[PDB]
């Protein structure tokens, strides 16, 4: 047992709140935004040794990261920003910082009773997107 043993698994999302007002803060052009926002994303959760995948499937995208905690990745977004990551754990939260043009965002993933909950901010905008187990 380790160190993101409660995050392991496969979920779906089933809240969201204003995600569409934070797509549009991270810079997300009209189109992007509504079929992006339509999605009903699967976050798939894995560690093997110190390496952590994040994968993402939805119907708009599906996307993969994989990375060690502290040591910073090249992550192309599902939206196609080019952005530099870094993702830690801090008190039990994954924080993952985004860095591009001078901008940016801090994504946070928390158990909360038998929900994984999601916030993704940016400047004063926040956006809770709350998943359960598949
Ligand atoms: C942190 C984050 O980022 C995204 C993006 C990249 C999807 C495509 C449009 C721009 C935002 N969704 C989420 C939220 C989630 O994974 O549920």
């Amino acid at each position: 047992s380790h160190m993101c043993d409660a995050f392991v698994g496969t979920w779906k999302l089933v809240s969201s709140e204003n995600f569409d007002d934070y797509m549009k803060e991270v810079g997300v052009g009209f189109a992007t935004r509504k079929v992006a926002g339509m999605a009903k994303p699967n976050m798939i959760i894995s560690v093997n040794g110190d390496v952590i995948t994040i994968k993402s499937e939805s119907t708009f995208k599906n996307t993969e990261i994989s990375f060690i905690l502290g040591q910073e990745f090249d992550e192309v977004t599902a939206d196609d920003r080019k952005v530099k990551s870094t993702i830690t754990l801090d008190g039990g939260v994954l924080v993952h910082v985004q860095k591009w043009d001078g901008k940016s965002t801090t994504i946070k993933r928390k158990r909360e009773d038998d929900k994984l909950v999601v916030e993704c901010v940016m400047k004063g905008v926040t956006s809770t997107r709350v998943y359960e187990r598949a």
